[PDB]
């Protein structure tokens, strides 16, 4: 029921936040894990944006208010959690900072707010779970069904008292960016992708790819959303095969209410079948990730890191189905 908002000791804390100077120089890596500084997570994304952005880019107030009032309405669920969406905003800024002057200051800003927010208020299950038993969600977004939910959460957020990062914004920019942001969590609807990657793919073999194009920019935004919330997989190996535990733990919980409803789930997600993991992710990798990450590369070179660190997890994840893995932490 209703929009959580963040009290005053928790936004007045993150004004007063420094970020230790050591990291400073590991957050513009691509290969980032934020895992070892949960404290530090709110405050790595006020830096972000005041360096992908500028440090007059929100008042600072708001900025922080906004902050901490989306942490308070991400879940206690495995994966798609706090944790999660500062770790799909900082692979945005690492792709902005990388690719900065293709993107306009108005593109920045809403992007690296579209990726803190795209997963608003999840509740652990899929679009296919709420479609399937026809969750009201389901009934009120038809297609995207999250997706178009995490969006108005974002929107509930921002009328929040005190909260509207954007009011600053003339009426055509405000519009603009809402858009921008829109357009970008709908992108993480992954079953949008497939048609996405597809269609850039084709753009750029072509070379008909044009970034003065609106559509194409959409597109490739789209894309670059992709990439970003899948960044996991591009971690090093510890840290990808940690959060598959996570990803795993919430697709399991899901696969446990199928089966109390009379329906057998996807193996995916069904606790019981624990030994096709190896192979499942095999198949992640094929379909999505993989394809993913080398048309990012291919339009936006300067993003190879992901795409070479996802091939390594490949790898790994292929020497795992060969019997080969070693000693592992959860
Ligand atoms: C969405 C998904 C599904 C299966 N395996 C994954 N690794 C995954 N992912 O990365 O989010
Ligand atoms: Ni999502
Ligand atoms: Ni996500």
């Amino acid at each position: 029921a209703g929009t959580s908002i963040c009290t005053s000791e928790e936004w007045q804390g993150l004004m007063q936040f420094t970020l230790p100077v050591r990291l400073c120089k590991e957050i513009e890596l691509f290969h980032f894990d934020i895992g070892p500084f949960e404290n530090m997570w709110p405050g790595i994304f006020v830096y972000m944006v005041h360096r992908s952005c500028g440090t007059s880019c929100f008042e600072l107030e708001k900025l922080c208010r906004f902050i901490m009032s989306v942490k308070k309405n991400y879940r206690r669920v495995p994966y798609h959690n706090w944790k999660h969406a500062v770790t799909v905003a900082h692979c945005m800024y690492a792709i902005l900072q990388n690719n900065h002057t293709l993107f306009t200051d108005l593109e920045r800003k809403g992007l690296l707010i579209a990726c803190l927010c795209h997963d608003l208020d999840h509740r652990g299950f899929s679009n296919s779970y709420l479609q399937k038993f026809d969750h009201p969600l389901a009934a009120l977004y038809s297609t995207s069904t999250m997706e178009q939910h995490h969006f108005s959460q974002t929107v509930s957020i921002l009328q929040l008292e005190g909260h509207n990062i954007f009011s600053t914004l003339s009426s055509s920019e405000y519009e603009q960016v809402l858009e921008i942001i829109r357009k970008a969590i709908i992108a993480t609807d992954l079953a949008l992708y497939f048609g996405n990657r597809k269609q850039l793919e084709e753009m750029y073999q072509t070379g008909s790819l044009n970034l003065n194009n609106q559509s194409h920019r959409d597109r490739v935004i789209g894309l670059m959303m992709t990439a970003c919330d899948l960044c996991s997989v591009t971690k090093l190996w510890p840290v990808t095969k940690l959060t598959a535990n996570d990803i795993y733990a919430e697709f399991w919980a899901e696969g446990d209410e199928m089966k109390k409803l009379g329906i057998q789930p996807i193996p995916m997600m069904d606790r019981d079948k624990k030994d096709e993991v190896p192979q499942g992710q095999l198949g992640f990798y094929n379909a999505v990730a993989i394809p993913c990450y080398t048309t990012l590369t291919q339009i936006l070179p300067p993003t190879e890191p992901l795409l070479k660190a996802c091939r390594d997890n490949l790898s790994q994840w292929e020497k795992v189905i060969r019997g080969e893995e070693t000693a592992t932490w959860i």
